[PDB]
């Protein structure tokens, strides 16, 4: 999974895959919540004191669920004030999920709480304010809602103005959390290692350098994901460019840094890791690409398109991408 | 520029990528020849004692031109009986050139010689025959059309049993012709070095293994990609696919591979170079599919589409693409 935040002159763009393993293939669905919703939590979160048993949505939110793997979990979504949060897998996490301290907040579970802080925030502030003032807790030890175990995943939340926060849970159980904008090098986030490592990392690279994404190695693990998609980013030259010119260039970049092909096996996993969907995001303007790399198709939307729903509505998106839809049929939840 | 073959159920499958420079943008032009028509070289080809100054078109032919920096040559062509020809840049040729000796043959300028060669050939034998017998022979020591110098190029024929001709001007100025199927190692053409250095980099890596890719350098270089288009294409599965995922695989597995983003340096030559647009072939069948990387755009389309014709017709195909064109607006020439 990689994740891509670009400044530039028609808005912030924030492009994203999901990848999995081709022996459990990704599914992606949307969901959208209109302002008023009485919404009710999926799953349960046991381990914690006091659950976020039911909310009320303030901001008009889409919510793409991956509903091969992760039994319907929201993974990426995107608010009508711009924030775009979003959920990918952090293996090295996995040691620490049960450390996981409750600090007596309403813990939400990690299938809805992407969902969650898009329907509740408006800015990256506002969400670190409310993790501060106890508002809500990440269920980082409760399974994810009809899963057995656990999930180890990172979070990340990226707002209209460009301002990124980083939620990791890393040694002993600690929530650690890392802010910088969209020209700071969390603008780029991948999978494992933890956040510090590819940090240490990159400290060989000098990213000024126009050629070193030529002196990286190549592989399809996090680590190498993330260091190209700092090199190529760095180098990006978006002036005099158009709109579409400028919404291509950055999935042309992004592609080449990230994208990860069918049939690549990492050495350090015995495993693929094949992107399977794709999403692109001006946080300025509402407009949304969701591509399919099964079908190679890809439909263009705007958040906008959904704000006459009165209640709840469910679309298949990947399935209808990939039977040729150049609409989304959508359906009562 | 890169050029993949994939043989699939479906049909023979070729890929190729357009690339150059920032500074000299490519602007991808069509035009349509149909059986009849009677054809005058463009350029001269004084260097040689005969040149191919007209001929007729035996076979209806869609020819791919590059009008940005290299004055509208030829360099990506397909007729009805499935036949491809093709030049990429090959700049190890360069010193060369200019010791190419003339075989007497009829000389074709470099900015027509690919669609010549689909105008008149159905198969690559039919090809590799006529240069043996003389009826032809590529003008390497002239200038293109309309252009100051010999250009560093090397060819390929591939037909739609998936048989190819790759073409090389190696040292001294001796033309140099390989042969082999759509299952060998001539399925991948890059750009320099030429051929054997290529097929010597390629001892050190076991395609078989199928991490192989992660054990390559990565660069925007031929050789590196030749070497992931090798590695990538060897463990595509296309098993179980539709025609729709199948050409799907191929342009995304071709993608990881080789697709070219813009602000890479190469510390190899100081320059970037870009993929700018690329086309995808059925030559079983007839599809086309054009995308421009500068907007993002592809379109789909069939040569059979265009036997209406009776006339040579041209399109600024490229250009309509990119300002969101369905379908190509044919002028005549």
């Amino acid at each position: 999974c990689s994740r891509l935040v670009t400044e530039t002159q028609y808005g912030t763009m924030l492009m994203r895959t999901a990848d999995w393993v081709s022996t459990a293939p990704f599914d992606g669905h949307m969901s959208v919540f209109p302002v008023g919703t009485e919404r009710t939590m999926r799953g349960q979160v046991a381990e914690y004191q006091q659950a976020m048993t039911k909310w009320q949505t303030k901001y008009h939110t889409l919510s793409i669920e991956e509903h091969g793997a992760f039994g319907g979990l929201s993974g990426q979504t995107s608010n009508e004030k711009g924030l775009s949060v979003m959920a990918l897998s952090q293996h090295d996490s996995e040691p620490y999920l049960s450390q996981h301290k409750d600090n007596g907040a309403p813990a939400v579970n990690t299938a809805d709480v992407v969902s969650f802080i898009t329907e509740r925030y408006a800015t990256t502030a506002e969400v670190k304010a409310a993790l501060d003032n106890g508002e809500f807790q990440i269920a980082w030890a409760s399974a994810p809602n009809g899963m057995e175990h656990a999930a180890p995943l990172h979070y990340s939340v990226v707002d209209a103005d460009g301002n990124i926060m980083l939620i990791q849970l890393v040694k002993g159980g600690e929530q650690k959390i890392y802010l910088g904008d969209a020209e700071s090098d969390l603008r780029v986030k991948t999978n494992d290692p933890l956040q510090e490592k590819h940090r240490e990392y990159m400290q060989q690279f000098d990213l000024k350098d126009p050629s070193v994404a030529t002196k990286m190695p190549w592989s399809i693990g996090g680590l190498e994901r993330n260091s190209r998609l700092l090199a190529m980013s760095t180098h990006m030259d978006l002036e005099g460019l158009s709109y579409t010119e400028t919404v291509a260039r950055q999935k042309g970049t992004f592609d080449a840094a990230a994208l990860v092909p069918f049939g690549v096996q990492d050495p350090k996993t015995g495993e693929d890791y094949p992107s399977f969907f794709s999403m692109q995001y001006n946080l300025d303007n509402g407009d949304i690409w969701f591509r399919s790399l099964m079908s190679g198709k890809e439909i263009k939307f705007n958040l906008e398109d959904t704000k006459q729903f009165k209640t709840p509505m469910h679309a298949d998106i990947m399935a209808q991408v990939d039977k040729g839809a150049q609409t989304i049929t959508w359906s009562k939840m």
